[PDB]
Parts: structure tokens; sequence; C-alpha cells
């Protein structure tokens, strides 16, 4: 027991929600204990019921958000149950050495491993499976990726000596999928990940996804699963993309404070319309809602947003501010005395 | 008449030019009144005369640049003449609430609507049509997008307490187009936007444009329509892309001061070779010309620039500075006594 | 002899190595003399032995890194031997005027030209061939691109008044290639660049590369050609992409200080997981190695990294730090008393 710090078990929750945590803390460094269980399973990924052979951490795309503070030690039990067919591992972009932990965590079905890494760098970071060679992109685009957030011990700041505090936090994991089609253009179904591999690799090689989804399926965060907020609330939106660039945009809002490279040692940019998550990274945006109603959160490639599945909804409760925006005149017939050339 | 401010009618001009405005102002907030008229029409988009079914604000791709100051109110009359076939609306990324105004501006052919928004955020911002669902990307990539610039009341600054002033301003709207081809690879023609839709949506789904153009067509800002400047002039180039990333580059120049995320609350970067406009955003670059001659302004995917139409020209008048650059020896035969391995 | 400064001949070396230079200097401005010789040749670009008709500066993809200091004059002899078949030229993104020098350097086979430019802007910059029209993207994606680094005379700093010094420097040139295939999907071979052109242009038009390589071929910087470093060394990695965006990531490390737009007048960002090189630019990242072992340097589109060739290796010598990372429990059978749902 060389490392004599208090230990604290964390129970992960399914995205887009985030386990209980403190923003600012005066506790010393702890050993934060997390468990991730690999689950290979068929999942539905679009509103027409298209299925595909997914591989996940904890049964979700993305994998759950892990939240720790700078100077904590993160002790991760990775479990690969004997119902799975492939070896798996985990690479933390937040960690230093051994390919992020990938070189120390390769496990066959029936095995588990315990990795500890010190959280020396603040920000939001991708974690993903990375077995070796062509298996790396295949496991990642099959759904084996998540994020970890390392907060400063004093919580967030605006980079100019003022504290920032969120009222609410959501984790939006964006996934690019490569689903094979038959000669007529219909999506193909398979009975195992292994059977899907050869056809999937051919789609992957052309670098155009068939689907781009938040929280694992088209429409996952719309309708009854819309994200909730209130006028006046400061909401932190963590966005990750393990493989492909994304350009997040809150329709009818802004990013008040945006870390687009996702690292809290850098001052955020202010008042962004659209921001940029580079493939293999996580970013974060803080917005204070000023108007009630429906907001669409999209990647602002609008083809991907509207036609390939990458749209989420916020439903915001509160009172409308007619000073910020108003309909002066409702739709009406163009006046007869109008000239419109 | 709850809002008791002076009103000022603005006459928009066709890009790449920009309506008359002040950089710094000591006038108080005004209500700035703008009119936009939707026009569906067939347009030529390449040097071989390829046509396509365009939908525009004010008959231009992009739509015109609107210029206001922080704290102004922007009162927009959107008109959809009864010669058009579809409903249209407008979403301002500069505005707060109701999906940027899209939720308050949906109009059938024969109708108009008046929206007012307060310009609370500085920078350059995209505006675009967004009717609903798959119609959103289709109207945007059919040409229904423009930009608005909200200046600080004191005009631009370098983020370190020094004022920046432009001698000239150009608005470069970049458009990704998806023109269907027949089995032999020739571009198809249609008699209406509706007839084009199904074939166009199939091209859009593969996320590779057939054309990438500035000011609505290949070669629009070359030859006689080259942009003019003089040695010593500080030129502001506003660049927008409503749907797809762009990487602007002034060949033979630099970006002296670049807001690549396009928001004037952030200090510009200095001395850039190439900058990055994320899809769904506008950016701005200031350059002071130091040499006369021809400059190519490109997206630095050179395939898109040279082969898909995304090249503009500046013709700069003045005297050559042999200290910055000189041809020491004109092309000449390789000397006989040379070794070149 | 209007310009009366000392002259210094520089001998270029093949990437990923960099010719001898000083970081900080108290010497005055010099005329730094460089020679580049164009070589058209067939080259192997993947581990299955696929060939393609390359065009290079000095026989390498990328062309060699040129290192000068702010205020130096750069005098470049470009040579196009009569064994070549096409005209060539050179465009320096670091230079001011005449399309970066392209308008002053067009040479037929059998000819040479001498261009001088003043290094007024600090950073790393792309140089590339740019003959005219569709020849521009074709020569660049055929391999005619490199980089130049203009150091501040005081060397690098962290943008907050502290000097940064590298122990080692590597230049990673990333190349997107467009190799035509036959009806069965096999790569086609040609006897000249001219014969390859028409088929290559068709692949280029679809904006999806067949290969994405560092230092001119898949696996070039793996195995015995891995890059060397030691625990504690500050390593500068210069990354260029003349045509297409890249998202560099050091697997198991970070970017301690990153200039992603590549310009030393801007303070670097700190502690990045993944950074972004916009097509037509060079960037630079400083990392201090903290752990020994193998590191993969990738573009974090993992399909491109693992399947299209864009992976390099660092082999780092030193002692493992179990405080930063440790395997707490080696792979072992899942305990019988475990529940993993
Ligand atoms: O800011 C650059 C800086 O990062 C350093 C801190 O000096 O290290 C990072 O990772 C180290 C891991 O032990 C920690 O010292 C530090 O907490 C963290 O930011 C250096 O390698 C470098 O100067
Ligand atoms: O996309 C090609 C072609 O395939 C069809 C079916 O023959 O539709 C498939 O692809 C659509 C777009 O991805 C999906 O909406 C659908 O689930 C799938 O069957 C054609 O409609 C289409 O042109
Ligand atoms: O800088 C973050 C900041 O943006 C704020 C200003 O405090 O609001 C922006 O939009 C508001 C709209 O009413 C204005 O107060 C302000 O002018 C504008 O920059 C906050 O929501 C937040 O602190
Ligand atoms: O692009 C496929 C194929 O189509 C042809 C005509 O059969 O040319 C078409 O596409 C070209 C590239 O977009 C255009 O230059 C031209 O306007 C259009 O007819 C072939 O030339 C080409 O290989
Ligand atoms: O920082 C903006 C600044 O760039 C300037 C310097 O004032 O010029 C750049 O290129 C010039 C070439 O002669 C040099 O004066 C200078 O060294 C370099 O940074 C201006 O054009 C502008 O203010
Ligand atoms: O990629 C299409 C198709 O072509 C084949 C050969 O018929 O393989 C070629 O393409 C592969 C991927 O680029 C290369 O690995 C190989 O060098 C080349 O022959 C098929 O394997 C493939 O499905
Ligand atoms: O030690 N108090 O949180
Ligand atoms: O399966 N994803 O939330
Ligand atoms: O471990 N990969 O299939
Ligand atoms: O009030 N003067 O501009
Ligand atoms: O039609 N565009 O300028
Ligand atoms: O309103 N859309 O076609
Ligand atoms: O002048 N001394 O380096
Ligand atoms: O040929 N490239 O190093
Ligand atoms: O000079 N171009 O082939
Ligand atoms: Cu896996
Ligand atoms: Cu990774
Ligand atoms: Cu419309
Ligand atoms: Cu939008
Ligand atoms: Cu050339
Ligand atoms: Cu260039």
């Amino acid at each position: 027991d060389d490392l004599k710090l208090p230990r604290q078990r964390v129970d992960l929750v399914a995205p887009p929600f985030v386990h209980v945590h403190e923003q600012a803390t005066k506790q010393g460094p702890k050993i934060m204990e997390f468990k991730l269980v690999v689950q290979e399973k068929k999942m539905v990924i679009d509103e027409k019921g298209t299925t595909f052979q997914a591989m996940t951490f904890n049964g979700s795309m993305p994998g759950p958000l892990m939240v720790v503070h700078e100077g904590d030690y993160v002790e991760v039990t990775l479990v690969n149950p004997a119902t799975n067919t492939m070896p798996h591992n985990i690479d933390f972009h937040s960690a230093t050495g051994a390919l992020g932990g990938g070189a120390l965590t390769l496990i066959n079905p029936g095995e588990q491993v315990v990795l500890r890494w010190k959280a020396t760098r603040t920000g939001v970071f991708v974690y993903h499976c990375a077995p070796g060679g062509p298996m790396i992109p295949w496991h990642v685009v099959s759904g084996m990726n998540g994020a970890v957030m390392v907060l400063p011990r004093d919580g967030l700041n605006d980079g100019h000596g003022h504290s920032l505090r969120y009222d609410r936090i959501y984790y939006i994991g964006e996934q690019d999928l490569y689903v094979p089609r038959d000669e007529k253009g219909n999506f193909k179904s398979y009975d195992s990940p292994g059977e899907a591999y050869s056809d999937t690799e051919e789609v992957m090689r052309k670098l155009t996804p068939t689907h781009v989804v938040f929280n694992g399926k088209a429409g996952a965060l719309t309708g009854k699963n819309a994200l909730n907020a209130n006028v006046g609330e400061n909401v932190l939106i963590v966005h990750s993309q393990a493989n492909r660039d994304s350009r997040p945009h809150l329709i009818g809002g802004h990013g008040d404070y945006v870390w687009e490279t996702g690292k809290f040692s850098n001052a955020p940019e202010t008042g962004l319309e659209t921001w940029f998550i580079r493939g293999g990274s996580a970013g974060a945006a803080l917005y204070k809602f000023l108007q009630p109603g429906i907001y669409a959160y999209v990647t602002h490639n609008l083809i991907e947003a509207a036609n390939l599945g990458a749209t989420a909804h916020f439903k915001v409760e509160g009172k409308w501010n007619d000073d910020l925006m108003t309909q002066v005149k409702a739709p009406a017939d163009i006046p007869t005395g109008s000239t419109n050339e």
C-alpha cells in the first residue's frame, strides 16, 4: 500500500447525466475508484430502427463521464465479461504513459485489470478502447469511447480571476457510425461484431459516416428525452468526439464561455455562435439561458444534424424577454402598395 | 410603441460590397430597419455554365452583409413573394431566443413578417433559412445564408487597448453545392427546386460537395470582378460558411489580425498564414497590403480552390518593395559546372 | 550588391531531422542561402508496396525544413533538372508578395531561379509548388510541399515572459495521396506523372484520400525509423499539412505548449490532448517526456491513423514513474463473487 490516501468509490450514471460531484473542493487528493464493464450488443441507432453491432463501456454510447479533481488518483477496474467475443482495453487521454493505459489494460473475455493514473492535467478528455492496429478505429467507431473531466480544485474560472459555477451539467457524446449497405442501398444486419467487421472496414475506408448521433441514436435527446433547463441557469455542456471533427451550435443561444480544446489551463473564448471539437478530443461550453422555449443543439454541418441524426433538444422553462427578441408583426399578406424587387 | 428609440432604414447592397456604415459611433442605440426578399431562381454556378435551382435572400449568394453596433435593435422585414413555391424563415446566430428567430418568421408565399432582435453580442454571425427538419440543410445549401456584423461602438481593437480601423471591407460568402449527376457524370438540370430535391438530397447524404464557390459561382471574384485595394490599405475580409468548414488563405499575404471564431470580445490572433472558419460561423481577417499585384484568396484545400471553384482575386495597386521580396536571378539554364544530386 | 549583409550557406537534411541551427542568437540579420532541387520519381507509399508518381523538393516528402531567424533574408536557388518533365515553382507562406514567390520562380526543366524574401513573420509556415490553375493541387498532393520555421531572435517563449528551449526537434510532414484504382479496386501504376494525371484528378475531385502518410509512406517513422527521445527532454514537433486538415495527438502524452496556427507572435495553448493543423498551414507542439516506452504520434481520425498510414512512433528511454501511472492488478479471471451488470 505505497499510496496512503483516502479512497472514494464513485457510481457512474448513464449519459447525458453525470454522477454527483463537487465543483470546488478543499478536500485533499483522494484515490477515486471507478468500474467500467465492457458490453458488446446489438443496438438501435436511428428512427427507422436500423441496428448495428455495438461495443460499449457500461452498455452506453458514449461511455459515462468520470469527474475528478486535479491531483486525485483515478483507479479504474476494467471488466471484460466472458459473454464478450473480443479483447478490449482502455486509453485515457488524461493519463501519462503506456499509450494512455492501453499498454497495461488489454484483457480477454473472462478477465479484469486495475489501472491507476494521476490526474495531473485539467480539462475534459476522451477515453477509448485501443486494442492494436486496425482494431483501434473499429472499437472506437463501434462505440467504445467516453470522457473524463479533471476540474481544478477551485472549480472553473474565466481565466481573468473570476470563478464560474454551473447549475447543471450534461455530457453529449457524438458518435460517427459506418453501417454497411446491400446493392439496393438498405442497411445490412449481422449476428456478431466479428461478422460485421469486413463490410464495416470497407465503409470506414471511404471516411464518410452513414450516421452521426448524440447519446448513441438519432433522436436520443429529442422528444421526451429533451434536456431540461431554466432561464437564468448556467449550464455546462461537455462534448466529445473520439474519431471525427464536430462543430457544436446551440440554436437560439451562444457559448458564453467555451474551452473548444477542452483544457481549463487556457482561458475560455467568449460569445461564440459555433465552436469546434477536433476528432480525438472533448470540449466544454457554459451558457446562461436567457429565453425559455425549445433550443436545438447540433453539429453545424446541417446535413449531419438533420439527415444523419446529430440533433439534441433543450426545453427551457421561464418567461419570454421581449426586449431581446419580439415578433413585431405576425405573418400577414404582402401589402398591395408594396414593391419587392 | 413600447421601444422609443430613433429608427434608421438601411439599404442593403450585393456582396462582396457592404452598405455604408460607421466603424466607431457616439450615437446612442437605434432601431436599424432591414428588408430581405426571398427569391427562388435558376442560377449559373460554374465556368462551364452548370445551372442549379437556387433559393436566396435578395437574389444573391450569399445574402447581403448587415452591419449594426452593439446595443442596436435590428428590425427585419422578411418577404416571401407569391412567385416562390416554398415556405421560408430566418435564423440569426447573433440573436437570442426562438431558434434565432426561425420559430417567429415562418412565412408562406404571399406573406411577410417583422422580427426585432437586440444586438447584445459583438462579432460577425451567420444568418440562414431553417424551415424545419430536412428542409434546413436543403435551403441553406441552396443558397439561403448571409452574415451580420455587430461592431463594438468604439469599432475594432487588437485586444491590447489599440484601435484598429479598416480602409475597405469585403464580404466573401462561401457556398458548398450538391448538384446531381446522370449515369454518364454530366450535371442534371431541373425546372423547379421541388423537382431537384430528391436527387440533391442523395448527393448531400455523401457529404462531398460538387462545387465550392465564393459569391455564388466559380470565378465570381476573378477577372473583371477582382477585389480592389492599394498598398498601405487595411482591408477587412469577412468570411462565412453556413454548413461546412473553410480554411481561408491570402496567397502572398497574411492575416495581420484574425478573429477565426469571428467574435470581437476575443483578442485576434496575429500573423496567420491560413485560418479556419468552422461550418455554421463567420470569421474576419484584417490585412494591410505591403506589395502590389495579384493575390489569390482561397480555401487552402487546393482541390476545392482550383477544381471546385473556391478562388477569389485581389488586384492591388502600388509600388513593389524589393526589400520584402526580389528575383535575384531570372530563370536561366542550369550552369554546366553545377552538381544537383 | 544593394543588400550588404553576411551570407551563410545552409545544407538541408532529409525529414524528419532538421539542419543545425541556433534557437536564440545575438548575431545580426544574415542572408541565409538554401538550394532546392526538384525531383520527379516513382516512390513507394504503403506497406503493401503501392507505388505512385511523386514530385518532390530534394527527393523527400515532405521537402526539408528550413530554419531562419526573424529579420534574416532567405535566398533560395530552385533547380528544375532537365530529367524532369514539367515546369515547377515555389510559394512560401512566410513571404510577402508575388503569390509567395510563385509568380517569380516558374522554371522549365533545364532551368534555375534565385528568389530572396525577408523573414518578417515568426512561426512555422508551409512552402509548396503552385504552377497555375489545376496544376496547383496536383503538384502539392504529388508531394511538392515542405515547411520553413522563422524563430524569434530570442528563441521561443510561453507568451508570459518565460523562455522555452527544445532539446530535440522533429519535422512531421503529413501528405494526403489520391491513388487511382482499377474496376477490381487494385491501385493502378503509371510510367510518368503525366500519364497518371487524368485518373488522379478524378480521385482528387471526390476529396477522399486513399493514403495519409507521415514522411512520405505508411510506416516511415515506425520500427527502426521510430523517433528517439529521453525522459526529461523537451521535444519540438513541427507538423505541416499543405492541403487537408490534420488533428495530431501523442498517444500517452500531451502538448505542453502548442501553437496550433503555428505563429510564435501568439501565446501557445497549454496541456492539449489533440490539436488541429488547418490544411495549408504548419503548427508546432513542445512536450517534455515524463515516461519511457513507445508513444504513437497520430492524426486522431483513427481510420486515417491505423488504416491509411498516418502513425509515427517515439521510442523514449528512461525510468518508469509509478506515481503518474501503475498497473495495480495485472489481468486476472473475474472473481466468482463478482456482479458485473
Ligand atoms: O505548463 C507546462 C508544464 O506542464 C508540466 C508542469 O510544469 O507538467 C504537467 O504534468 C506534470 C506531470 O507530473 C505536472 O508537473 C504538472 O502539474 C502538469 O501541468 C511540465 O511537464 C511543464 O512545465
Ligand atoms: O441511400 C441509398 C438508397 O437506399 C434506400 C433504400 O433502397 O434507403 C436506405 O438508405 C436511406 C438513407 O440512408 C435510409 O433512410 C434507409 O433506412 C435505407 O433503407 C433508398 O431510399 C436510398 O436512395
Ligand atoms: O461574458 C459572459 C456574459 O454574457 C452576458 C453578459 O454578462 O450576456 C451577453 O448577453 C447578455 C444579453 O442580455 C448581455 O448582458 C451582455 O451584453 C452579453 O455580452 C451574460 O449572460 C454572461 O456573463
Ligand atoms: O465527373 C464525372 C465525369 O463526368 C464528366 C462528363 O461525362 O464531366 C462532368 O463532371 C466534370 C467534373 O465535375 C465537369 O467538369 C463537367 O461540367 C461535367 O460534364 C467527365 O468529364 C467526368 O469524368
Ligand atoms: O502586428 C500587426 C502588424 O504586422 C506588421 C507590423 O507592424 O508587419 C509585419 O510585417 C511587416 C513587414 O514589413 C513588419 O513591419 C513586421 O515586422 C511584421 O510583423 C504591420 O503590417 C501590422 O501592424
Ligand atoms: O478497396 C477496394 C477493394 O480492392 C482490394 C483489391 O481488390 O484491395 C485494394 O484496396 C485495399 C484498400 O485500399 C488495399 O489494402 C490493397 O493494397 C488494394 O489491392 C480489396 O481488398 C478491397 O475491398
Ligand atoms: O474539509 N472540509 O471540506
Ligand atoms: O447508448 N447510449 O446512450
Ligand atoms: O480486440 N479486438 O478485436
Ligand atoms: O453625436 N454625434 O455624433
Ligand atoms: O449570387 N451571388 O453573388
Ligand atoms: O419550406 N421548405 O421547403
Ligand atoms: O556575437 N556573438 O555571438
Ligand atoms: O520521402 N519522404 O521522406
Ligand atoms: O507545371 N505543371 O504541370
Ligand atoms: Cu474494445
Ligand atoms: Cu486517442
Ligand atoms: Cu428557405
Ligand atoms: Cu445555424
Ligand atoms: Cu511542381
Ligand atoms: Cu499555399
